[PDB]
């Protein structure tokens, strides 16, 4: 077979605060992600934030770890694959420290700090992949899923500047063959929250300049693929648990960017399956019912 790095990217999967603490959408996604890993393979899973709804977790004794995470993603195959996690606004309404500390309890759960670098090598090749995991809440401010806010400006401006500066240096320095950036809030989205102004100003210009293949996010509760004039991909995967059919911000996204949107009210939701070979990164969007919805290809570039 083609030597490839394979991963699932799933966003906004954090169940509900009413027992049984999961939705049939979350369960369907867990079941389909398990089928995907088992038959197509995966090296890891990325969570794109909003891991526990509506106010994250309190501490490492929080039952939501068991009920919303362990009980749902319980297939032996999702347990043998590492998860790399970042936070959304609803995580920040609780204790993000607790989710970080959970890394010391669960072998598969990796959340070493709010933002961090990941480095992978495609097996049997020299082809490497960096993924920079961001905390867009501390970068941009709070943005409640169920209001139409722009994250105005961060609680701690110094921490926002530190993260942005760390990211600029990481991207400038990165020697990997593919570089991906991941965070909760969208740069571009046609949906309920739409483009995050903070990220359009602060993050977007880094992406093309440093040869970033794609930015991955969730926050808008749907599946989207967008691509800009520099060929940068926007993988939006926020349909692990809820669905939102809004196209409210369709006009706030530059003409020609949107390639694919799925927000159907009667969908079980879905996720993205990413495969990276020496030739291209492909992104396959998979509905929780098991249907392939969209596939797109991003050719390998000569990076700076
Ligand atoms: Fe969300
Ligand atoms: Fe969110
Ligand atoms: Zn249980």
């Amino acid at each position: 077979a083609t030597p490839a790095l394979r991963f699932v990217a799933v966003g906004d999967w954090g169940g509900v605060p009413n027992a049984p603490f999961h939705t049939a959408r979350e369960m369907a996604n867990a079941k389909e992600i398990a089928r995907t890993v088992q038959i197509l393979g995966a090296d890891f899973i990325l969570s794109l934030g909003d891991n526990f709804y509506f106010t994250g977790v309190q501490d490492i004794n929080d039952k939501r770890f068991q009920e919303t995470f362990e009980d749902v993603f319980s297939d032996r195959s999702l347990r043998k694959v590492p998860w790399y996690v970042l936070a959304g606004n609803h995580d920040h309404l609780g204790n993000v420290s607790a989710q970080i500390a959970y890394s010391k309890i669960s072998k598969r759960w990796n959340f070493p700090s709010p933002f961090y670098r990941l480095h992978f090598k495609i097996p049997q090749t020299n082809v490497s992949v960096a993924i920079f995991m961001l905390d867009t809440v501390t970068l941009c401010g709070n943005s409640d899923d169920f209001l139409s806010q722009q994250p105005e400006r961060p609680r701690d401006v110094k921490l926002a500047r530190t993260q942005l500066s760390w990211l600029k240096k990481q991207l400038a320095a990165a020697r990997e063959d593919y570089v991906l950036v991941a965070g909760h809030y969208p740069v571009w989205s046609i949906a309920e929250h739409g483009p995050t102004h903070c990220l359009v100003k602060q993050l977007r210009p880094l992406l093309a300049t440093y040869g970033v293949t794609a930015y991955l996010c969730g926050h808008d509760h749907n599946l989207q693929y967008l691509q800009d004039e520099n060929g940068v991909g926007y993988v939006l995967s926020g349909a692990g648990n809820f669905m939102d059919p809004s196209k409210r911000h369709q006009r706030k996204v530059p003409n020609g960017y949107l390639r694919f949107h799925y927000g159907t009210e009667d969908s079980l939701g879905g996720f993205a399956y990413v495969e990276i070979s020496s030739k291209e990164m492909t992104v396959t969007y998979i509905e929780a019912s098991g249907k392939s919805l969209f596939k797109t290809r991003l050719p390998r570039r000569a990076r700076p």
